C-alpha cells in the first residue's frame, strides 16, 4: 500500500522519460546512462529467448546450450511469455520470426 | 580463443540494438508497457525509476549523498556508480536531462 503507487508513478516517469529519448534520437546514450553493461546484455540474451520459445523448435536444454542460460532463466522467459497479453505475443511472433 | 573477442562483443551489441529497436517499435504501437513487463522483473523496473530519481537529484545538485541515501534507500555505492555514469554522458543529453528533469 501508499509506497506501491510512489515506485508506479516513478516507474511511468522513466518510461516516459525513455519515450521522449527515442523521439529526440538519445535513446541510445539514455539506456548506456541508466543500465549497466551486465543489464543491457541480459536484455539482449532475454530478446532471444523470446524469439527462441516463439519458435518451438529448442527444448530449453538446446536453448541453454545455445545460449548460455540457465534452465532456470529459461523458464522465467517462458512463464512471463505465458502471462504476455495476447495482442503482444502476436506482434513479437511478427517482429521477431518475420 | 582470443583474450578478448572484438566479434563476440560486437555479436552482443547488436543483440542489444535489437532490443533497443523492439522496444522503439512497441512505443510507437503502444505495446511498450506490456513489453517491459515481459522483458524486466519488478526489481529492475524499480531500480530503473529509482535511478530517474538519481540522476534528477545529482542534476539539481542541492541534496547531499547522506540526503540522496536517505530520501531513496540507495546506498553511496548506487550513488557513486550513477555520478561516475554522468559524467560518461554526452553534453545533449545532460542538457536534455536538464530540460526535463529540472521542471
Ligand atoms: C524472456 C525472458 C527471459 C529471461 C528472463 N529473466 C528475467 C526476465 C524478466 C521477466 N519479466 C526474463 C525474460
Ligand atoms: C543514474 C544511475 C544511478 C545508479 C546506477 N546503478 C547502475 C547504473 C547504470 C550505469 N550506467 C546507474 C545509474
Amino acid at each position: 500500500a501508499a509506497m506501491a503507487e510512489q515506485r508506479h508513478q516513478e516507474w511511468l516517469r522513466f518510461v516516459d522519460l525513455l519515450k521522449n529519448a527515442y523521439q529526440n534520437d538519445l535513446h541510445l546514450p539514455l539506456l548506456n546512462l541508466m543500465l549497466t553493461p551486465d543489464e543491457r546484455e541480459a536484455l539482449g540474451t532475454r530478446v532471444r529467448i523470446v524469439e527462441e520459445l516463439l519458435r518451438g523448435e529448442m527444448s530449453q536444454r538446446e536453448l541453454k546450450n545455445e545460449l548460455g542460460a540457465g534452465i532456470a532463466t529459461i523458464t522465467r522467459g517462458s512463464n512471463s511469455l505465458k502471462a504476455a497479453p495476447v495482442e503482444l505475443r502476436q506482434w513479437l511472433e511478427e517482429v521477431l520470426l518475420k
